[PDB]
RNA sequence: GUUCGCGAAGUAACCCUUCGUGGACAUUUGGUCAAUUUGAAACAAUACAGAGAUGAUCAGCAGUUCCCCUGCAUAAGGAUGAACCGUUUUACAAAGAGAUUUA
């Protein structure tokens, strides 16, 4: 199969081509969406799928699952601060939906970082949300 | 080059000519752009075939696209224009049963 760089590139550019096309044709089948990102994981390359899930918000916000993946995206790469700053972008879009605060609030108990989860709280409660 | 005027010389008798000088008249084009190979036409020919829905042979309208082509066109055609026909795992839990480890 792969030799060096070279026949992994073409490997690369020969899936892009096609899948963007999948993507190109249907803008929804967010499926799609979810595999290609993980196929540019699978590369050891962020920084386009830091993009490609971006985008795939833009196409829809109130889809979860692409924003849990789009965290774990970030968190089995080891690094937080970015798993973090979608965290406030995240609750802040969508407050309503319980996954999104509990999610993060594990992630700072798997810290143990207590600040945090009291003054998460004292938001997340201060909204009236529910018993 | 014209004209007004002055001075000088000559002709002269207030002029005709020549020289010098003052003044006025007339006043800023064009370039996004160099002259054939190396800053970009597209067809054709060769080879490979040789027309969606079906078991088969055809009419067809659409729909989406970071594809367009012909057409004056918001008409209508271009195989119903072409591309689509593929790859596909997590909001994830609750109850029960056996093996293992420990307070
Ligand atoms: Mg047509
Ligand atoms: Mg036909
Ligand atoms: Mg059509």
């Amino acid at each position: 199969d792969i030799l060096d760089l070279e026949e992994l590139r073409e490997y690369q550019r020969r899936k892009r081509t096609e899948y963007e096309g999948y993507l190109k044709r249907n803008r929804l089948d967010m499926g799609q969406w979810i595999r290609y990102a993980q196929f540019e994981i699978e590369q050891h390359d962020m920084r386009r799928a830091r993009s490609i899930f971006e985008r795939a918000l833009l196409v829809d916000s109130s889809f979860i699952p692409l924003w849990i993946r789009y965290i774990d995206a970030e968190l089995k790469v080891k690094c937080i601060n970015h798993a973090r700053n979608l965290m406030n972008r995240a609750i802040s879009t969508l407050p309503r939906v319980d996954k999104l605060w509990y999610k993060y609030l594990i992630v700072e108990e798997s810290l143990n970082n207590v600040e945090i989860v009291r003054s998460l709280y004292t938001k997340w409660c201060s909204l009236e949300p529910g018993v």
